[PDB]
């Protein structure tokens, strides 16, 4: 099985306890590492922060404990324009300059591959998304000519259906690329105006619009499109989503004013870490939708969509029943990674959770 892990470059600047650097990685926990994310500059891949190029040192040394271990730097994320991305893949100029300047920066860095992670191509993008995937997978090769072990590449492709339909020629990705990881948690968010999970594992009767917002309908569709199910990867998230209620209406469906309040360490407004989670629990009631299969906890005007022990697991147990390589966790610095806020003291509950499913009968 394949346990592949994100590292966010931005962990560092946390306060206290929560300042993580790769060095609180346990070697032997992921398979695979993936550390997030590289900019695009003069059309090649570049660092990001200042110290990346100390940050990519200390990951990859991990290595030398556990030879084993493979290690990925991701492009692209979020908090990078979509149309950057757009702009490098429809014009072949630019396109080949970005291509070959890859393989040279992972070799010196030492990394094992590239993680594409382009969020995410409208309709007029999807032949370039293609074209871009084939292109590099094909310098990878080329470069292995000459006497290297072949450079991984990979994607994180998203999971809402109408996402994936707009951009993703997955029948024709999943054959260049060495896994897929699909990014199962993104089901919910503030922009709709009621709470709700945003990483349900099952469809549960009580909404009946979305059928399609569930990892496991989301599974099946990019199986029924071609994703071999020995490269596909469910995503299983280590953060929560908090959202501020606007009613003392706590149930199903309740109304929401906007995002919860920032955690202490994280300063994100709707997210918290699991080890923030683990402190906003006391005080709070727990509760669990029974067909969805995730929990959810609230107290005060905060409601908090998140995933525990029991979740992960069960997560873990569906991905083997259908076969998949592995599960994706993002992120390692949103878990408790030191192992001193969530009571057990156990580093990385929720990974070595989803490893222990994977790692057994
Ligand atoms: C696999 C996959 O594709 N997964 C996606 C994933 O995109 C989703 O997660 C979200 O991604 C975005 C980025 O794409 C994350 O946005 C974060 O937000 C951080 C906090 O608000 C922000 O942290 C700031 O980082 C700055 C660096 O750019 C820091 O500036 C630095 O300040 C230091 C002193 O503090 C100083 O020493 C440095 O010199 C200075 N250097 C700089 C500016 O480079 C800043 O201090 C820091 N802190 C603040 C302001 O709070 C990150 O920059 C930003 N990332 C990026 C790349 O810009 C977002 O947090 C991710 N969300 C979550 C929940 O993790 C993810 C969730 O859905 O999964 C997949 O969808
Ligand atoms: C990344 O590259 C862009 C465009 O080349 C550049 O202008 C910028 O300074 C870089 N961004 C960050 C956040 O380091």
């Amino acid at each position: 099985y394949k346990l592949i892990c994100y590292y966010t470059s931005w962990s560092q600047y946390r306060e206290g306890d929560g300042s993580c650097f790769p060095d609180a990685i346990d070697p032997f926990l992921c398979t695979h590492v993936i550390y997030s994310f590289a900019n695009i500059s003069n059309n090649e891949i570049d660092t990001w922060e200042w110290n990346d190029v100390t940050l990519y040192d200390t990951l990859n040394t991990l290595k030398n404990r556990n030879p084993n271990l493979k290690t990925l730097l991701s492009v692209g994320g979020w908090n990078y324009g979509s149309q950057r991305f757009s702009k490098i893949a429809s014009k072949t100029q630019s396109r080949r300059t970005f291509i070959k300047s890859v393989p040279p920066f992972l070799r010196t860095h030492g990394f094992d591959g590239l993680d594409l992670a382009w969020l995410w191509p409208g309709w007029r993008d999807k032949r370039h998304l293609t074209t871009l995937v084939k292109e590099m997978k094909a310098e990878f090769v080329r470069e292995a000519q000459a006497g290297t072990e072949q450079l991984l590449l990979s994607a994180a492709v998203t999971a809402g259906k109408i996402a994936i339909d707009r951009g993703y020629d997955i029948a024709q990705i999943s054959r260049h690329l060495d896994f897929i990881s699909l990014l199962t948690y993104d089901f919910h968010g503030a922009w709709r105006q009621t709470v709700g999970h945003h990483s349900p594992l099952f469809r549960g009767n009580e909404d009946a619009s979305s059928r399609f917002s569930n990892a496991d309908y989301a599974v099946s569709y990019m199986l029924r499109l071609g994703a071999p199910a020995n490269k596909l990867v469910m995503g299983i998230p280590t953060f929560g989503r908090s959202y501020t209620l606007a009613s003392s209406k706590t149930d199903v469906g309740a109304p929401i004013s906007g995002p919860g309040i920032p955690g202490r360490f994280t300063k994100w407004k709707g997210i918290l870490a699991y080890y923030e989670i683990c402190d906003f629990l006391h005080g709070a009631t727990t509760h669990r939708f029974r067909d969805q299969q995730v929990p959810y906890a609230t107290k005060g005007n905060q409601w908090v969509a998140y995933d525990d022990q029991e979740s992960v697991k069960n997560k873990a147990r569906y991905l083997k029943n259908r076969q998949l390589a592995g599960a994706m966790v993002w992120a390692l610095d949103l878990d408790d990674f030191r192992g001193t806020f969530c009571g057990q003291n156990l580093t990385f509950p929720l990974t070595s959770a989803i490893k222990d499913v994977l790692a057994r009968v």
